[PDB]
Order: structure tokens, then sequence, then C-alpha cells
């Protein structure tokens, strides 16, 4: 694509002042969430609680595992990760997430 994991990881770190912690990552996506829609407490809502698995949209669709195991051109887009992030941290948790949420999601998701 037009970029690498890590590539998009650096940038956020640089943002955020820290280096991603894949532990908080991990934390943060399994976590249930009030503060947006309802119908999407949390990102297992759609993508499960294995992202080597495939996943369902809220209709029910399937959506191709998040690991980079089992679909291997994730986070090779920074247009692309930043469109769904944008989106789908503010239907879970209400706000954009920050460059630390970023860096420490994607760090957990890009190693499985
Ligand atoms: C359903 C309403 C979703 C919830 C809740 C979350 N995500 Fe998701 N995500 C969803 C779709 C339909 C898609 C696009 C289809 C695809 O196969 O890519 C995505 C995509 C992402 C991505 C982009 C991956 C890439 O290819 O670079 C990321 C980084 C992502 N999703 C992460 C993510 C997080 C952190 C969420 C909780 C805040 C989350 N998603 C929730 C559908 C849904």
């Amino acid at each position: 694509g037009d970029t690498s994991p890590a590539q998009l990881i650096a940038g956020y770190e640089a943002a955020a002042g820290a280096p991603a912690d894949a532990e908080r990552g991990r934390a943060l996506f399994l976590s249930t969430q009030t503060g947006g829609k309802p119908d999407t407490p949390s990102c297992t809502t759609c993508h499960g609680a294995d992202v080597t698995r495939a996943g369902q949209t809220r209709t029910g669709k399937e959506i191709a595992p998040l690991a980079p195991s089992a679909t291997p051109d994730r986070f090779t887009d920074s247009a692309r990760v930043e469109k769904w992030l944008g989106r789908n941290c503010n239907s879970v948790i209400g706000r954009d997430c920050t460059p630390g949420e970023k860096a420490d999601l994607l760090a957990w998701l890009a190693a499985q």
C-alpha cells in the first residue's frame, strides 16, 4: 500500500509523545463503553473478541478478520486506517480516539 504498520504506529507515537502499549490497546478494544452509540458498545461488537476470525456488521454481514495474520493487507493504507478509526472510535467511545489510543490499538492489532 502506501505505508507499513510500523510507519503508522511510529507517527501516532510521535503525536502522542509516548510509545505504543499493546496491553492497553487490547484492554481498550475488548472494553464495553457507554459514551457512544447504543448499538456499538465495543470494538468487539463487530470485530469479535478474537480478531483472527471474521466479524459481523450490525446487520449480520461478514467483516474480514482484523488480524494481519488472517488478512494480509491490513494497516497498509494510511487514509483507510484514519477513515475507519474516525468513524469507529466515534460510534463506540463517542469521540475521536487520541493518538495514544490509536498507537496502542494498532500495536496490539498489528501483532495478531
Ligand atoms: C461496526 C459497526 C464496527 C465497529 C463497532 C468497529 N468497527 Fe472496525 N471496521 C468496521 C468495518 C465495516 C470496517 C471496514 C471493512 C474492512 O474490512 O476493513 C472496519 C475497519 C477498521 C479498521 C481499518 C483496517 C484497515 O484495513 O486498515 C480499523 C483500524 C478498525 N476497524 C478498528 C476498530 C476499532 C479500534 C474499533 C473500536 C473503536 C472498531 N474498529 C469498531 C466495523 C466496525
